[PDB]
């Protein structure tokens, strides 16, 4: 996981595309290992997300060095159906899955629990699923998410399994805290971005 930190923000904050999309490549992996099946869709819709924003940039790397390129050259060659559409679109739903996976991790990391039930990552699963996802998510889809929800491992196991690995729940707590110091600053920079160019939709699925 600190095997592949993104890089820092530059000093004009601008996210290069290429390196943005290599790193964040290897996070649906980690899907693969929280014991279910049912994460099967969520890392289908992550990767899906980064595949269609990748096809985009190969089209023309130049033209689409930064994120911020990529969306100003979409406005520009789209007209009215931008935003929705095109890498803006991918890249719009991949921050809430990426913002989704900065929140729950933090939550963790600060060691926020369940007295009642501290083995469990319920409750950091639903704040995640609360700042970053619940708004544009409709009845049923919310209902799915409490249905997947049981789908969760244990804190110990979750962790365990992040070390995939001769190591303490500390040290693998702080190695979680090391990724996200620029994890988070560029999930942030991003959403800044679709803020600035008006790029953010708020329709429910
Ligand atoms: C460099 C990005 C490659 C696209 C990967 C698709 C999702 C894992």
């Amino acid at each position: 996981l600190a095997e592949h930190l993104l890089k820092p923000l530059p000093a004009d904050k601008q996210i290069e595309t290429g390196p943005f999309l290599e790193a964040v490549s290897h996070l649906p992996p980690f899907f693969d290992c929280l014991g279910s099946p049912v994460f099967t869709p969520i890392k289908a819709d992550i990767s899906g997300n980064i595949t269609k924003i990748k096809a985009v940039y190969d089209t023309n790397p130049a033209k689409f060095r930064t994120l911020q390129n990529i969306l100003e050259v979409e406005k520009e060659m789209y007209g009215a159906e931008w935003p929705k559409v095109g890498a803006t679109l991918a890249l719009m739903w991949l921050k809430r899955g990426l913002r989704f996976i900065q929140v729950f991790l933090q939550s963790i990391c600060d060691g926020e629990r369940d007295e009642n039930h501290p083995n469990l990552i319920r409750v950091n699963a639903t704040k995640a699923y609360e700042m970053a996802l619940k708004k544009y998510h409709g009845w049923i889809v919310q209902k799915i998410f409490q249905a997947a929800l049981y789908a969760a491992p244990y804190k110990s196991d979750f962790l365990k399994a992040l070390s995939k690995q001769n190591v303490t729940e500390e040290e693998c707590l702080e190695k979680i805290r090391l990724f996200l110091v620029n994890y988070t600053a560029t999930i942030d920079v991003i959403y800044e971005m679709y803020t600035q160019m008006n790029a953010e939709l708020n329709y429910k699925v």
